[PDB]
């Protein structure tokens, strides 16, 4: 730690403070992250799951009981530009620009049988030139995703999958396809899709949107861990209500994003190739 200087305190994450610091060696400028054998096993493997929509994995660093994770350094994230976006919201060819970015992302962790599991808009990361990556990836598997963080605050539900909140604790990849297709609908609408403030809250505000799942959308659904006959039966809504104005080469893709069964939710291969992608840009975000 000697070999780096602390700028400035950027964050409070998951696991612990996230600081701006200066590499005294290299002289580049980073995100330092404050955190058992497995965790550090894990943790070395992805170092090498490089990609350009990945924040790179520079150093891991176990020294007198703490952990610190070197990463590469980003001005900002996708939550603070929804927000400094909200009157206008935020272009629909940067919205598509920056979903095609981050299923790249998520195709290539996929291929490497890499989850991240707790996608959400201050997870991902902008910079000036138009890209977006996806920070934290793997830290979920290595550490686990708490109720709250290490300062108490609690952990948001919004983007989880339903199959995580149904009790499946041998989940997929399209558990971060699903959160993807959340932030998608938050980007085109400017509001979170399902801001629930408890598990059985994230539950039914899924079901009263998507419908309640049976099994005929969801075979299998009515046998998990935390599934209840008793949960109320909503109706499913149209996109059209959900989204507008997403046009229906989004919608189509969105609806697929957010099927129940994780065997049919789309893959992020494949969704690379929707027809929603065919005028995809690389715009220059207003920052």
């Amino acid at each position: 730690m000697e070999n780096f200087q602390k700028v400035e305190k950027i964050g409070e994450g998951t696991y612990g403070v996230v600081y701006k610091a200066r590499n005294k060696l290299t002289g580049e400028v980073v995100a330092l992250k404050k955190i058992p054998s497995t965790a550090i096993r894990e943790i070395s493997l992805l170092k090498e799951l490089n990609h350009p929509n990945i924040v790179k994995l520079l150093d891991v660093i176990h020294t007198e009981n703490k952990l610190y994770l070197v990463f590469e350094f980003l001005h900002q994230d996708l939550k603070k530009f929804m927000d400094a976006s909200a009157l206008t919201g935020i272009p629909l060819p940067l919205i598509k620009s920056y979903l095609f970015q981050l299923l790249q992302g998520l195709a290539f962790c996929h291929s490497h049988r890499v989850l991240h599991r707790d996608l959400k808009p201050q997870n991902l990361l902008i910079n000036t030139e138009g890209a977006i990556k996806l920070a934290d990836f793997g830290l979920a598997r290595a550490f686990g995703v708490p109720v709250r963080t290490y300062t108490h605050e609690v952990v948001t539900l919004w983007y989880r999958a339903p199959e995580i909140l149904l009790g499946c604790k041998y989940y997929s990849t399209a558990v971060d396809i699903w959160s993807l297709g959340c932030i998608f609908a938050e980007m085109v609408t400017r509001r979170a899709l399902f801001p629930g403030d408890s598990e059985i809250d994230q539950l039914f505000r899924i079901f009263r949107t998507l419908g309640t799942p049976d099994e005929v959308v969801w075979p299998g659904v009515t046998s998990m861990p935390d599934y209840k006959p008793s949960f109320p039966k909503w109706a499913r809504q149209d996109f059209s209500k959900v989204v507008p104005p997403l046009d229906e080469d989004g919608r189509s893709l969105l609806s697929q994003m957010l099927h129940y069964d994780p065997n049919k939710r789309i893959s992020a291969k494949a969704a690379l190739a929707h027809p929603f992608f065919q005028d995809v840009t690389k715009p220059v975000p207003h920052l």
